[PDB]
């Protein structure tokens, strides 16, 4: 059975980890991706229905391929 | 920075390619992923901005990791 909350929260945990590893603040990431900082923060908590376009804007801003983002998500405990 | 129409169209083309490679019709993918056929068709055409949840469902239905799906999309 699909757990929408866990899927979203796992995405957000992975974003926070990658962003923080890269030394980028939420505000910086928001600016680079053309998104609101409140929205970045919400995504990091799994509050948003993040979709393909914003996934790619965020990954582009962090200079990481989406495949690598999802591989890290998949490798999480 | 990304071009949004290109991303949506490239995802849709990649989905059609993987599904067809695996011998799965749009109707069967809808059945397996718990989505409507029309939605699958729209996604394949690049007319939707597919959600993380539905990416997950489609990839699971096709027995492909999302990372691998996106690696193919990135080719």
């Amino acid at each position: 059975m699909i757990n929408e909350i866990e899927i979203k929260r796992k995405f957000g945990r992975t974003l926070k980890k990658i962003r923080t590893q890269k030394g980028v603040s939420q505000e910086e990431l928001a600016d680079l991706a053309g998104l609101h900082r409140t929205y970045i923060s919400e995504v990091e908590r799994g509050d948003r229905n993040i979709s393909l376009i914003n996934i790619h804007k965020i990954c582009a801003a962090l200079d990481i391929p989406a495949s690598t983002f999802f591989r890290k998500m998949e490798e999480e405990n």
